[PDB]
């Protein structure tokens, strides 16, 4: 869930706000569409890609499933107790988190106009 999400970046980028993550680009939090902004906005778009994968599994629904998951001495783990909804979405959340930490920030990208730069 968008909870766990939440941890997870704050578990891989401990050095930034989990907020700045929140409206960046084209695709990082609302927003699904337009030609991705730099490589951070690709990260949020493969994570929207991956939930609606997910949500093609009966009863999987992305923003509100909990997962079993682990994060610990700089490793982030998707529990294998996980049932496949769960490991589904665990999974996009790790790869988008550790997309995230190796992504250059742009600050100019923070809170751009979605309707008119995202056609
Ligand atoms: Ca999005």
């Amino acid at each position: 869930n968008i909870y766990q999400f939440k941890n997870m970046i704050q578990c891989t980028v401990p050095s930034r706000s989990w907020w700045d993550f929140a409206d960046y680009g084209c695709y990082c939090g609302r927003g699904g569409s337009g030609t991705p902004v730099d490589d951070l906005d690709r990260c949020c778009q493969v994570h929207d890609n991956c939930y609606n994968q997910a949500q093609e599994i009966t009863g999987c629904r992305p923003k509100w499933k909990t997962y079993t998951y682990e994060c610990s001495q700089g490793t982030l783990t998707c529990k294998g107790r996980n049932n496949a909804c769960a490991a589904t979405v665990c999974d996009c959340d790790r790869l988008a988190a550790i997309c995230f930490a190796g992504a250059p920030y742009n600050d100019n990208n923070y809170n751009i106009d979605l309707k008119a730069r995202c056609q």
